[PDB]
């Protein structure tokens, strides 16, 4: 009569205590294991047999996969506190998981610009544009940054549609030659004031005074921020959703259709529901959460963080990820390795 529940999550992404209260409450033995790459997770997903009852994909993947077999319908009888997520991120979720049938959304954030405010302002002053893409994707800013440094994602799907955007462009162009033509024509301008690509050491650079402007995920920037606070190393970050929009995303749980401890993961999905649950996990880790009825729950300085928690002008500019033709992934593929030589 052993209960277990295994679980795969992204890194700091959970509260410390999570899984011991859930534990302590419930009798069952969590194995909790992390990943920190997006393929790492997909291509165990897609093997499967991967021994986890409970992950946490992207919408995105999650749209990819909707006849796929590779997870299974969510019993919403088991989910009583289901109520209490926001109907109207459901309904955004439910662009990638029509009727919301088989995820749960967990958080969710935006990929926008992180920065040291004092660097920032010394090299372009008080009215540097932070509030703008201007910030890093004007050639004649950034080669101004360039020696306090600049760190771009090496993630060519964010980065074209972020790219596409400012230029006034579909985000989500299906036509290859915009991809090939004028994206990469900024990016080739920009690519000479760009010190790397990478998908994660921009945090601890922005952290420590090492970069002075990323583009990166808002709460990973905002776990940044706070990491320099706790070192009193008087570094300050801060995060900006730019004026012309930028692209959300949403993390989500879901139950592989092998999962074999079902009635402990409902236990721990409706866990995740009740309010001071998940506000808990939004205060540590810097994301707002899915759940409407936790809001009032979350800190205030969390909470009352418009790169956090946007407000309704923000949210109408932030556009989503689609599925393209193979062709198209193919074409970013190419054009990305052209980008990053130079
Ligand atoms: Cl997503």
């Amino acid at each position: 009569e052993q209960k277990t529940l295994h679980i795969y999550n992204w890194t700091e992404y959970i509260a410390p205590d999570t899984v011991a209260n859930f534990e302590k409450e419930t009798g069952i033995k969590v194995v909790y294991d992390v990943f920190d790459s997006n393929e790492v997770l997909e291509g165990k997903l897609m093997a499967g047999s991967t021994g986890f009852d409970l992950v946490v994909p992207s919408a995105y993947f999650l749209e990819r996969q909707l006849t796929a077999g590779v997870f299974q319908p969510l019993d919403k009888s088991k989910l009583p506190e289901w109520k209490n997520l926001d109907p109207e991120l459901l309904k955004l979720v439910a662009k990638h998981d029509p009727d919301n049938k088989f995820a749960m959304p967990y958080m969710w954030a935006t990929t926008g610009i992180g920065y040291n405010v004092d660097k920032v302002k010394a090299v372009l002053g008080e009215n540097a544009p932070v509030d703008s893409w201007d910030l890093i994707l004007k050639p004649e800013n950034l080669e101004k940054l360039k020696s306090c440094g600049v760190s771009f994602l090496d993630d060519p799907e964010e980065v074209f549609a972020t790219v596409l955007n400012y230029l006034g462009k579909d985000p989500n162009s299906t036509k290859a030659d915009d991809y090939t033509g004028p994206a990469t024509d900024l990016l080739l301008k920009l690519r000479p004031n760009i010190r790397y690509f990478h998908s994660s050491q921009y945090i601890n650079d922005l952290a420590n005074g090492d970069i002075c402007v990323a583009i990166g995920w808002a709460g990973d920037v905002w776990q940044a921020s706070n990491r320099a606070k706790e070192a009193k190393n008087g570094v300050n970050v801060s995060f900006s959703i730019p004026k012309e929009g930028a692209m959300a995303w949403f993390d989500v749980f879901a139950m592989p259709a092998d999962a074999k401890n079902k009635d402990e993961a409902y236990q721990f999905l409706n866990y995740l529901l009740r309010p001071d649950v998940v506000a808990h996990i939004s205060d540590h880790v810097f994301y707002a959460n899915a759940n409407k009825a936790a809001t009032p729950l979350v800190s205030a300085e969390v909470r009352e963080n418009p790169g956090i928690y946007p407000p309704a002008d923000v949210r109408a500019k932030l556009f989503t990820q689609k599925v393209q033709d193979p062709k198209i992934d193919r074409v970013r593929t190419r054009a990305w390795t052209k980008v990053k030589s130079g």
